[PDB]
């Protein structure tokens, strides 16, 4: 199965400066959920921007830098590439790897930031003329998770 996995806000925003503009460790936790024991697939941005490969899952960054090399991750250099991954794999972003793909999966997992960020980067629009809502659940608040969200699950309509 091939997913897209992103958190946009009302504007499509998935970034600024290179960040989330929201802190909420509550989609953290989703995405943990969802992905343990799975593989991510992400652009090189977005690698060098978590760091270090979320622990107990595999890591796959493609890039076109043949000289790219990082312990514990898997780079690959072709959307070709993402298709002989075995098992579930989720698309993790950033920008131009959704925008190759979001044509071409399954299915979405999308926590929706109920706001509007500075961003500087976009998540592709779509329309639920193709997307149906299979299940939409609206995330807790508390202390550390201030802005409102929803997790969706969408499949082709
Ligand atoms: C785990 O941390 C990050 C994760 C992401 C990607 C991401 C985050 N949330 C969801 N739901 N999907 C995604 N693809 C993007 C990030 O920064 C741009 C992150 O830095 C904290």
């Amino acid at each position: 199965t091939l997913s897209i996995l992103v958190a946009h806000d009302l504007q499509r925003v998935i970034g600024f400066e290179n960040q989330l503009p929201w802190h909420l460790p509550n989609d953290l936790k989703h995405v943990k959920k969802l992905s343990t024991g799975h593989t991510l697939v992400m652009g090189r941005k977005t690698f060098e921007s978590i760091g270090k490969p979320l622990p107990n899952r595999r890591n796959v960054v493609l890039t076109s830098d043949t000289s790219f090399n990082v312990e514990g991750v898997d780079v690959i250099h072709s959307i070709e590439d993402i298709y002989q991954l075995p098992g579930h794999v989720f698309i993790f972003g950033g920008q131009t790897l959704f925008e190759e793909m979001i044509d071409k999966v399954d299915d979405m997992y999308i926590t929706v930031i109920e706001g509007k960020f500075r961003g500087d980067t976009f998540f592709p629009p779509y329309t639920f003329e193709d997307w149906e809502v299979a299940s939409s659940v609206e995330g807790k608040l508390d202390e550390k998770n201030t802005i409102p969200h929803t997790f969706l699950h969408l499949i082709r309509k």
